[PDB]
């Protein structure tokens, strides 16, 4: 592991709905620098299933255009940790959430990216503070932040 | 203005010599995101002149390659503020320095980029702390950081 913050008592059902990728950070600049960078992903919505897996809808710049993406995170024995089936299986960790305003999560394979998710297209200073505090314990080298205008655009244009 | 930290008592002669661009931050992502981004510049050396102007040597990715650059910052009535002659004249502000370990500066036209400069190819946590504290009073949206290996490479490859 690298991340050692996970949320206790996570009720996955309650993260359902609309999210905005307010800020992102990664351990390597190449993970986030270009518009087409591997982990430069913009969360649209989370749909927990009844079995407790997590369907994710997001946007990614790929074809020289903003593409829709539907991916599936499978549950593990840890309620705050999920697993996506890629070539090498990537781990998703929910560090913290209050369900109604913000959610903080990291993705790790080694390399790592984290995001601050918010419910509304607004700069939540407080959620950004939690994000930054969760991150000082991590070796990040690129950090991005978006404004309310960009949050309402496809791929944060 | 946007930046309202400048260093008091700056002795420009004493910033002469070798510097490393340890961290950079900008108000807009486009200023720093790509390798060829406008303000993605890597400081090599500062040469104050006897009149008190400041010659800057730096590296910039431009031709699909890492290019050498020699630019001149002209003094103003404020010891911590200098002016580069571009199409629109850009202002350079020295926020803080201890001459021997770190220097913090911002460039502003509106948009803005700041850097944490260090003498040695080492992660100075303390200088990075000062940088981050000087920045919370600013509206930055992209932040980059480099490791010791990259600091010894041309254009931080
Ligand atoms: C509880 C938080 C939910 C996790 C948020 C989404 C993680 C997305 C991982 C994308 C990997 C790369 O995606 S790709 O389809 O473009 O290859
Ligand atoms: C005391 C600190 C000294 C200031 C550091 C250098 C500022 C460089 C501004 C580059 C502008 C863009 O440069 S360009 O030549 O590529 O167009």
């Amino acid at each position: 592991l690298i991340v050692t913050q996970t949320m206790k008592g996570l009720d996955i059902q309650k993260v359902a709905g609309t999210w905005y990728s307010l800020a992102m950070a990664a351990s390597d600049i190449s993970l986030l620098d270009a518009q087409s960078a591997p982990l430069r992903v913009y969360v649209e919505e989370l749909k927990p299933t009844p079995e407790g897996d997590l369907e994710i809808l997001l946007q990614k710049w790929e074809n020289g255009e903003c593409a829709q993406k539907k991916i599936i995170a499978e549950k593990t024995k840890i309620p705050a940790v999920f697993k996506i089936d890629a070539l090498n299986e990537n781990k998703v960790l929910v560090l913290d959430t209050d369900y109604k305003k913000y959610l903080l999560f990291c993705m790790e394979n080694q390399s790592l990216a984290c995001q601050c998710l918010v419910r509304t297209p607004e700069v939540d200073d407080e959620a950004l503070e939690k994000f930054d505090k969760a991150l000082k314990a991590l070796p990040m080298h690129i950090r991005l932040s978006f404004n309310p205008t960009q949050l309402e655009e496809q791929c944060h244009i």
